[PDB]
């Protein structure tokens, strides 16, 4: 790989974005390699949890069209992974970088994390879920504000609003995340995949139907 | 009843879970008696609000299958109650106990409350809404984390994330809760049932349709 | 206008509710003028962002009881009480910021939630006390509150009528920003000017895409968003 | 039961509405006893398929407390399959009961309709919902607004019923279908019914996922 | 009006599209006048049912600013019922207008289609949405992709229309239906139409709750 | 390919199922080759419309599971194709073969066509959309009947119920289908993809939202 680093240590695959010259901004090559790295991790029977991270400075600072379906296949590639993916976010996670963090299953971030959707500054909009996942996760006011004004959201507000699960000091981010990934790697792999799928039903079906789906999956784990 | 205590005063039915040796864990008998007590309260024209609580130590610490539809009819019994149900949560509300609290209309909890969904530790998953209600109420990151790692959530995080409405000191929990229940009992019973049903549409229909439902129900109160 | 004031400056239409004797309670006249003013702002190519505010004491302290009294079911159903007014606000394609100070209660809380986002002062108090009158929220208080802040707090507010202060509103996601009372309008007009600096097509597209979040499954919302993103080319 | 007859043979429960002098109009007693007999059939390990029918003249010709709520919910919660064998009139609540069943076999004399509008009310047990989803907006709007009847051949052509047979073959056709269903795996049959019913509650993409997960669990 | 004719008689408003030289094709002015006439009929306490029709030759043969949005919203907001009486061509915009009405009665000369693909665009007023939901994926996909026509017999067989009658009976059949609707409670008629239209917006379980609550309020 | 034949002529890719001794039953090899042929047709800028057909006798007469997601990847490969696919059905289209015909964008069939879902006879159910697409396309009674009893549906009933668009004599099936495919090949490729995508929204979103999506796609075709 030329834009990412992949390390497999004791059932956890760690994928580190590696474009320091561009503060880990997404591009065609990085997105292509990331999806490949994720697909290899999914097919690797030893991998039980995935972690995506960037640098202390930036998780990822930013990033015809209809026939090529720009941004479609990459989003699909990540969403198809059945194993869990934790985003470990330090510093900037902006634009596509914020959207990548929200596509992961949950976020653990450092107290320096800064989130934002500044696409409007370029005359376009979020194109990988910034108008959709942000709103569902943190509520209309904050998502509308962020998407319309481009304002940033700090780690404390991110935790307070439900964008992230845990905030820890920058020096403890990787320790917190790998401990969580290890703990997930201790669980039944079938149950882990079922949990992820059931949780993700929450944004696709009426609650009454999501309860039925959950109960049938629960019963099948017997 | 053998596993619960029921007291009706001033239009409030207080249902207390009473399995102290199991820390109020939900079993067949308790769920069966709980549903019966709720149905009696629904059919009791003197009851205007229901409260469910456990002990100071635990609200509730935890909880063939296809043909018997394990956990289906119990959940449906609780969800069909039209009168409002407040959960007064002290100490542990884990697994099925967390799920019961989330099935109530809102939660008031003490500062000692601890929530969690540790079903994954047994190779199964939440089977009474833990993957559905938790996600919809507090957002993807915290619900994914809780369901995948089994981590607990303390009272302060529960209020900050929207899982509970109010947190009060341990010694004020029942005073705070009963005063809320008595405020509800002062209101029109028809309007209270309409309120609860309208709010619950929020997780079943698109917003445009929920707005139409609310307005038609509002009009019917004339 | 009799009950509101409209001032356009730097591509921002500021609409100020002006029934101070009544703490800016909504009534038939105010709602009619408000919707007219929003439609004018929508058709005004000078306007790129809208701001609604009340007084320092009250954004809007409720809805006038006379809007509902003296009416039968046939009246309110055949007339579709509160339907046209809500639809008139929701159809506006330009963004609307609510600058909330003091009381935003009942219909006034619902108005703030129909806006695209809220900036409030640290004196703001929100609530849905309709249940105190034997009725319920009729302009989205049972729907938007629940979806934005979660079931527990919405159920509690709609059933008990309890208030929510500015700090809890921000912590629960009801509002985007809380500032001191002295900076409320400066914070809000600066955000509105920032929005007015952007492409008007992209701004309307952002607002429409965000609002899909409450109408379609996420998978379909993602498809809609990507097709609109692509159409901006 | 005073108003219904229940007969169990070859793992099929035949439930006959027994108010023929009222053309099997659904009153409080019939509806209560119908739900009770359905619940008994569900809890009866010998029953694997259910059939509901009325008389040759009428399947069922018309009809805080949540009026009509509990009855509809009681029918909808039955997990075993229910076939409606419809002869003659199926009107109002009777048409709605037929549509609540999993599918309809009807005789060529069957007549469907929703004439609730004639009384100043509307369908209150699914006539505005199931009819529209099953046969399309034009015919459902027309039936609900004008009260017009739909005959057996139009019912099959529009998808309201699955099969039309001569009046003298109705029970033979239906009991043969029901007996065949009752020979199948009970778990798979309940799974089939549940998956099919997802079609009206979830987006197709999600219904596909549900169906595939249920299919897999049958392993 | 310059593009339409409006006649009110015996509680029925008849709106006739009148662009003979364009075979009643929809344009800015016609849609503007149609919405205005519909809104006047909504506000006219004398009108209880609306009918839209064109000529014997054509119902309607075709068609930042949100092109085609506000007019569609204006038609969809009408609470009183609207019957489309379709003779001859109902194509493109004209097929979409007919589907936006509450139900269709058509002559045996009616011809439906969505030929927008021929111009390098697509249906823009519901032809990809209502057609599919009313008649099924296969025929809607075929019609929208190939531009093929659908005759009156196929329209009734597939559920696109409620009734097909001879050309000379179209207006009599339609005005009789409109008169029957005008005999009913206006509150119940508005409720019925709104309940039926829930069928395409909510899960069935929720549509049933909505219907039951509106039914109960009609007391 | 070993189980299918693929021929591109005049912007139409004809894919013929070719397991005649098995009456074109779907197996792992055929589904793998079919998906490959579809993806190649999608990436082939000369292809504007796809046709799938079998033999005169049968289109297709029939055909660990959770971790491998049995039948998921195959269904998803067919559904992601953006160009249109016509099913030309003669003779038997049963089980997985009926489901394959329903996954295509529309069906033209001969008067000898026979459809059915006999999975229930094996103790399983439809696992590739037979419980979902059949019901949505032709109504609850006929779908419930077919799925519970395994009864066949003949060509006339298929057209009458909306399962197929057109029925023609056996000798005219391929002529009718290729002429339809040529008509589609004459159209704008971007508008053809938009039509198919807009039509398919009909089964995923509320009608009001599908109208919004349709109008925005219509506008962008400018």
């Amino acid at each position: 790989y030329e834009t990412i680093i992949v390390e497999v240590e004791d059932h956890v695959a760690l994928i580190t974005l590696n474009r320091p010259d561009a503060l880990n901004a997404l591009n065609d090559q990085l997105l292509s390699e990331l999806v490949k790295a994720l697909e290899d991790a999914q097919n690797n029977d030893k991998v039980r949890c995935i972690v995506i991270t960037g640098s202390e400075k930036a998780f990822a600072a930013g990033a015809d069209v209809f026939a090529g379906d720009l941004f479609g296949p990459e989003a699909e590639g990540i969403m198809r992974i059945r194993k869990p993916i934790i985003a470990a976010v330090s510093g900037y996670a902006l634009g596509g970088g914020c959207e990548l963090a929200m596509m992961c299953d949950f976020i653990i971030c450092s107290d320096t994390a800064k989130f934002g959707q500044p696409e409007i500054n370029l005359g376009v909009i979020a194109g990988m879920g910034g108008s959709q996942r942000l709103t569902r996760f943190i509520g209309k006011s904050k998502s509308m504000d962020m998407n319309l004004t481009g304002r940033f959201m700090d780690a404390e507000e991110a935790e307070r609003s439900g964008l992230v699960s845990r905030v820890v000091p920058a020096k403890k981010l990787m320790e917190e995340t790998m401990t969580a990934a290890q703990k997930i790697a201790e669980k039944s792999m079938i149950a882990v995949m079922a949990v992820k799928e059931a949780v993700n039903r929450s944004y696709e079906v009426p609650l009454r139907e999501g309860l039925l789906f959950e109960r049938r999956v629960f019963q099948s784990l017997f």
